[PDB]
């Protein structure tokens, strides 16, 4: 069932709870963010060297959107294939600094450029603000490819949990509005359905790092009181038509509330005739893709994600 | 639906049929083999350079089994991670020379050693002869790892169509007999069920390179008249228990009679808690993995398979 390394980390977390570490769901949103942001930074493996890191901003829909570009070791070409990466944290926590090590590694193994986006967070900017920025970021980089050292032909989106949701909504938004969408979508244990509780959401609601308590706390902040839970920007799995979506890589963990909706999305793409890789990492938890200081499986996962995307773009 | 490159190749094949090229199913097995073996060789992309090719043999269960080792460019280590590769051809056609380009490329992209096996073919050696060699080959290389420059910890099996079937049976055989099986299984559009006709087997029985006519012609030669079609060496999908099988990569083509049984096997592994990558290449046909002179998708497929296996073994 659980890998030894996964069991060991859940035990260390339980030890810290009994030790007197507060629950994230007990703190106010702004205070809990600062606290968890430092713990996330410290859970990622030591950041590898890349060719070049660039830090900048551009005009968003209703604020400045900050980004970080990562140029991989050994790639001298001007315009590189590019992954636009949306960090996770339930549209409330996380930022560019929390997913830095992961992004550096993706860049090096894929031989692609990675552009990490810093979208607006709830509760200060609730739904639909974080998705509006993610879409604004894709459009800005698509239409200014050369500014970002990006090859417009080979421009990909991706992310983890809420960032995975964001990546999936960006493709659906671009398809539904008739414009040029990404060339590839990388969904790391994404959130694709708010309308229903799957078997995994019920089964792994307690004691597997991402709990129901956490998900309610994010929900409190992200969603204005009376919203249709079946809105495709909250629940992209309920989309009517999956044709004309870009080729997809989808990853799930075994002990992740989100496993079943992750795999359902993959099934919807496969049956609609979209080129699609699907991988399940059983015996590990939500977060493992960036908990790489404690979880070796996370590093192997980054490498599988990077490798598949390099194979698609011929890097 | 069909990619332009797939449509173009099926049209050239149809042109040659109307042109007066005989059907493979009309020729005797030995004559058809010689004819198709030269066409296969000529359908593979130009063979890349590798560090070193070794050609040799060893004592099989009831004959000499020939093998070819491919050491990849840039890998100086004595003992490498190793893929034991079983060519396809319905246990009747194919050999080391037909899958040479593919094997060289897998070796280079994966950073792994590849060992191509030359197993006994039907009708001269019918069922269960080709599987007996495949199993004998794995055991010989496992128990003489250093002789073959193989790291025993990281010793993988794989193959395409009949070779895919063989790879899957080798893992089931090693599990059922209680011994140390492969550490990874790479199934390229494998044959996993003889007991039933799926939707894909009926839908793509005519006009997609691999036809029912071809499959009956292989079957005529491979299977002695009265065999239980539900024998796990013919139908490894009907296995009762999938626990204790190695992590798997499984690849299917959209227009492949074998798609549905390929995907079913993947589903069985995922539900049993085996780490498992599943990829569908829609808009291309059975054989595309080695028809790489005409089909660019085949080259992208080799790279995805190589990349996933490199990520697993940390090459
Ligand atoms: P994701 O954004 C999960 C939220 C899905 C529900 C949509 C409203 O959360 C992540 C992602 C990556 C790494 N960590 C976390 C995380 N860490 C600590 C506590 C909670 C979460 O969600
Ligand atoms: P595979 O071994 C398909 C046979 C599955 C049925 C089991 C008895 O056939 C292949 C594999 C790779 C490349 N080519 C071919 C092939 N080429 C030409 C004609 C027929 C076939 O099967």
């Amino acid at each position: 069932m659980l890998l030894p390394e996964t069991r060991n980390l859940l035990d260390l977390m339980d030890a810290a709870t009994r030790g007197g570490r507060p629950g994230l769901d007990t703190l106010p949103h702004a205070v809990g963010r600062k606290a968890v942001d430092k713990m996330s930074e410290d859970g990622e493996a030591d950041p590898p060297e890349v060719a070049e890191v660039a830090n900048g901003g551009f005009a968003g829909p209703a604020s400045e959107i900050r980004f970080r570009r990562y140029r991989p070791l050994g790639e001298a070409a001007g315009l590189l294939p590019t992954l636009i990466y949306y960090h996770g944290g339930g549209f409330v926590i996380g930022n560019i600094e929390t997913h830095d090590s992961t992004c550096r590694r993706l860049a090096n193994k894929s031989r692609c450029q990675v552009i990490s986006i810093d979208y607006r967070l709830a509760p200060e900017h609730p739904f639909p603000a974080p998705i509006d920025d993610g879409i604004a970021a894709f459009r800005h980089i698509r239409d200014n490819a050369e500014s970002f050292g990006a090859d417009a032909a080979r421009l990909a989106v991706g992310g983890d949990s809420a960032g995975g949701a964001m990546a999936a909504v960006v493709c659906q938004a671009c398809r539904d509005a008739g414009e040029t969408g990404p060339a590839f979508q990388m969904l790391i244990y994404p959130a694709t359905d708010s309308s229903r509780e799957s078997a995994s959401r019920v089964a792994f609601a307690e004691g597997y790092f991402l709990s129901k308590a956490h998900m309610d706390w994010f929900w409190e902040a992200y969603v204005p009181e009376d919203t249709d839970l079946t809105d495709l920007r909250l629940s992209p799995l309920l989309a009517t038509d999956f044709t004309g979506l870009p080729p997809a890589f989808v990853l799930t963990a075994g002990y992740d509330p989100l496993r079943d909706e992750g795999r359902a999305y993959a099934d919807r793409l496969i049956e609609a005739g979209i080129k699609t890789t699907y991988v399940n990492y059983p015996g590990t938890i939500h977060g493992f893709f960036s908990l790489t200081r404690f979880l070796s499986q996370g590093l192997k996962a980054n490498d599988e994600a990077a490798a598949v995307m390099g194979a698609h773009f011929g890097t």
